């Protein structure tokens, strides 16, 4: 083998200039765009100046993707593709968070997004209560069959495991917890859309991960690589870049 | 005086081709921008491109700004600012219809624009129940009320009466029906602001305004422009800026 796939959601942060500095470190790390996907997410109005200063082994995307006839003022899988946007994110925590995204949303974006050719980066996860009340591999297989048969190409769609209590936390899944949970989730692929199929996606971690912990994250047979937050708007992240190399 | 205010409101619409033309025909359009602005709100990732293409003397916004800690997935104050975007739509249909966005949030986006020297564009107005039921006036003041004492400068608040049974319709207000209620909007802000401010600050109509119906709009004494959405979308829209020239 799998491509391993390293992403970083920069979630409502930046200046013009600390966009040129950030991606002036990330343009100084050599790496091979055939053998690793390196992936930033940029606030939507910083996502010419982004794609501008990034060096094209960089690919880019969206954080959303609108579902009509009433503008809901999200932008539009079509507009996306016009604009050659690569990738977008899908069920987010704050879609579903602030905004009331469901299941049903994340299967029709997934679709709209497939339909007009993107790549999508679709997240889950359970909250602090549904660990603790054991009920996490409930969630989770709710939450991706919700939508994985959809899948075509599985180079094209990305799963993101990213358990709410490790978003923006500090409070990181360990290598352990995060494997269970990526083990099953490819065994729900397997037993939906096939075995090839199954071997073949890309499945990533997120929440809280880090210069110190991510070695060890991606260490596990079963995690492809990381959608990053807050340690992507560090200089450092090249280092995390590094630990999927 | 009054210097007169059109807007062009492109909702989750256009392509990068459609974004030329249309550009192209708007820049066609002799006006003098000391006199009489005119500002065009793209869609987010369709905004650097479409301030690119259009000349100087049009003016560019956004079509949305947040109010944290925990991203919204909205764009900052901050981040507009920083970018020199000139202005942003507060309290359009879809925020409040599809996203909840109360009188309360509308208080705080305002302060937050202002807080970072954006111009506001901050809009309101009744459904047809409400109208239907003889309460037009009593929801107007309250929505207005909700933040026109935050106002400093009467010049970079502008106000837009848009009643929702017009929005995308082609049920446009008469003009009667549009200037009753702005006559009321401006008595509430010289009550609230003062005599000057109530007559230097900018009221403007909208609800599928168009080629045909502009002008006798513009004609009433306290209709000081408009936000334009269908009508927007055409070349033929430099005939509804010339209506206010």
């Amino acid at each position: 083998a799998r491509k391993y796939f390293v992403a970083a959601n920069w979630k409502c942060n930046g200046t013009l200039e600390s966009i040129k500095s950030l991606t002036n470190s990330f343009n100084n790390l050599d790496f091979d765009p055939s053998k690793l996907d390196v992936v930033v997410f940029p606030v939507s109005v910083h996502y010419d100046h982004t794609r501008k200063l990034l060096q094209s082994k960089f690919s880019t995307g969206i954080q959303n993707v609108s579902k009509n006839g009433s503008c809901t003022g999200e932008v539009s899988a079509e507009i996306a593709k016009d604009l050659n946007i690569e990738y977008v994110i899908i069920g987010h925590f704050e879609r579903r968070k602030y905004f009331h995204e469901t299941d049903e949303d994340v299967r029709e974006k997934l679709q709209a997004s497939l339909k007009n050719n993107l790549k999508a980066v679709v997240c889950f996860g359970e909250s602090l209560e549904q660990r603790e009340q054991n009920k996490t591999i409930e969630v989770i297989t709710k939450q991706v069959k919700a939508f994985v048969d959809l899948i075509d190409n599985f180079d094209n769609v990305i799963l993101v495991y990213e358990p709410l209590w490790a978003i923006g936390t500090g409070k990181t899944a360990t290598p352990e917890q995060a494997q269970l949970v990526h083990k099953e989730i490819r065994k729900i692929v397997k037993d939906t859309c096939g075995e090839k199929q199954a071997n073949q996606i890309r499945i990533l971690y997120g929440g809280s991960v880090n210069t110190e912990n991510c070695s060890s994250l991606i260490q596990q047979e079963d995690i492809d690589g990381f959608l990053v937050g807050n340690a992507s708007l560090k200089e450092s992240f090249v280092d995390i870049i590094k630990s999927a190399m």
